[PDB]
């Protein structure tokens, strides 16, 4: 129900598959930032949730260094599937860069996405 | 020099392998009871200029003993030099129903050390 | 822009007045669930349609219950007909050290006019 | 305990007045970013906490405009004061900065200080 290909409100696409253990892998689209093309992503996920209504916790990383451009950032994604008519991925993220030391206060984003398979 | 083992002040360890395509894997102990896949991604070509090496992992609270229905993911930068560091927050997920996903999602930092 | 009562998704509202030098002050919605708002915005924003910066907090403390907690709201106002307050949220309730690394929730709001 | 002077890892200044009602008042002066001389805080904390040895649940916020200049942007700082023989407010903050539509999702810093007497 997670694998499969998956867009966000920023129109990013993100190419996922739900291994055996929890393993999360894919490709990542970005609509934004520096970035062009695919990049590799790996995550995980909670491979045996619960049958209360409540969602699927997850999360995945994406560095933004691919064969074609390096942001020399990464980000995270932190957040939950839930199946239903609308199946959904609601995430936080944050995306750090690499920074002198003297700029690391600013070195995060933060953010969330919504990702949909429409 | 991301390779290695790593401390946090919580007493939480990780071993991780930096893969030479910019993989990041190893464990997360938070007792094999308590060990956690991790996984990531890091800058696998940083800056020379004093800049840290990007990188995020992701653990699922999931092993063959527990599972809390959550994970946590990892974002920051490794600082190289004889005091290295991981400076990351954090951003910890958890399996909740729709009347409840305003409070699923706890944040934090981390700072891993080699020691 | 911002002066008067908006309205999240979750039902709950708030009441605010922006005074001219940046401050922010209103009720964050029964009085046992009314609680007082502070904060600040960008009084002077750029004019070339960003949003205007600003943020507030709620202690969620009130003559009837004390949470032991403040919620804090980061986030831009974007006016015109659909005017809206994308924000980001930190909630942090009061711990113990050793529980201090799951003190503090994130999420995100967004009020709007109606 | 949280009225005072404080500093954090960042040099910055932090210079608050904790109401009987709950508010926080004050001034910040920050090290580092867009920002020179002091700014306005207003903030909320918690005026009965715990009894429990739980810190002080607290909250304030700095829109970054003063007389001298104007980054467009308000940090939220959140978090709980902590008493003992090392008084400490530890914190997470966001810094969103005003944006146009297309890079409100690059809007928004997240980090975390803490502050010493
Ligand atoms: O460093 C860069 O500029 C590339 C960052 C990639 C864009 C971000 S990742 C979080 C958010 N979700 C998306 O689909 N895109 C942005
Ligand atoms: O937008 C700007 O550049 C001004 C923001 C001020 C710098 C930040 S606020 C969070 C952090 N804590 C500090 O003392 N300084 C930085």
């Amino acid at each position: 129900g997670i694998t499969g290909t998956w867009y966000n409100q920023l129109g990013s696409t993100f190419i996922v598959t739900a291994g055996a253990d929890g393993a999360l892998t894919g490709t990542y689209e970005s609509a934004v930032g520096n970035a062009e093309s695919r990049y590799v992503l790996t995550g995980r996920y909670d491979s045996a949730p619960a049958t209360d209504g409540s969602g699927t916790a997850l999360g995945w990383t994406v560095a933004w260094k691919n064969n074609y451009r390096n942001a020399h950032s990464a980000t995270t994604w932190s957040g939950q599937y839930v199946g239903g008519a609308e199946a959904r991925i609601n995430t936080q993220w944050l995306l750090t860069s690499g920074t002198t030391e003297a700029n690391a206060w600013k070195s995060t984003l933060v953010g969330h996405d919504t990702f949909t398979k429409v």
